[PDB]
């Protein structure tokens, strides 16, 4: 469910396979290294810095599904746990960087319940600027600080 | 109906208004210009390179017409004349340039006949890349060496 972004060779971020969408963040520069994704038409966004569009029929079982529902606790993400509270998801300071963009964070039963925008850097915590759903609409959350992944 | 796309404060190139649509070169980085335009969802395709979103109904009396009808001879542009013989849009080298991508070509009736998106250089002169009607359908022509502008 997730695909590389490339820009001159170079992996710049991602998409992901969700509910029936592919979901790029808009600001990642370059491809999705996939012809036929790179070839459909998206969705744009510039509010929720996204770009989705509707999921080639043959690759419909391979997306996640997902969720508002955002108790507070631990996520899943490639890097190991992501903390939720107080309305924030948190990860080490150091784990993320620049080319993660894009990357789900999940709950344990495989839920997306966000995308990775970026990070603020608060010291030993880095809190991250998200795409995330309320029970409404999606919405895009950034903290102070953040710096675009 | 023409307005600027701007990045970090610099014009990056065009959008138009043709027909329905808000018509902008989907390889142009940053957001239109204009309150209402910057708040509209687009949807954005390799295919033509184009980005489109419905025309506001405030905005709608500014659109332009188009045609598919390229008799040879010359159309009218930002900078002056274009000629137009063989299938192909050229202009003198140097006149476009990268910034020039959504810039639209015109017939003397004011009808849009294309939409800039790059230019080959040939030598003397430079052999545009464009979105173009085929009939009722948008398709995009690009000659062989085409900067994307």
């Amino acid at each position: 469910c997730i695909f590389e972004v490339k820009h001159e060779g170079k992996v710049t971020g991602y998409a992901c396979l969700v509910g029936d969408k592919v979901m790029k963040p808009a600001h990642v520069p370059g491809v999705i290294d996939n012809i036929d994704l790179a070839r459909l038409s998206y969705k744009k966004s510039s509010k929720y810095d996204l770009e989705c569009a509707q999921i080639p029929v043959a690759m419909k079982s391979d997306a996640s599904k997902y969720t508002h529902e955002k108790p507070e606790g631990h996520y899943n993400w490639h890097y190991g746990a992501v903390q939720y509270t107080g309305g924030r998801f948190t990860v080490p300071t150091g784990v993320g960087k620049p080319g993660d963009s894009g990357r789900p964070i999940f709950d344990n039963k495989g839920r997306v319940v966000a995308i990775v925008l970026g990070g603020a850097n608060e010291g030993a915590r880095t809190a991250l600027s998200v795409v995330t759903w309320n029970k409404d609409m999606v919405t895009k959350i950034t903290p102070e600080g953040t710096e675009e992944w």
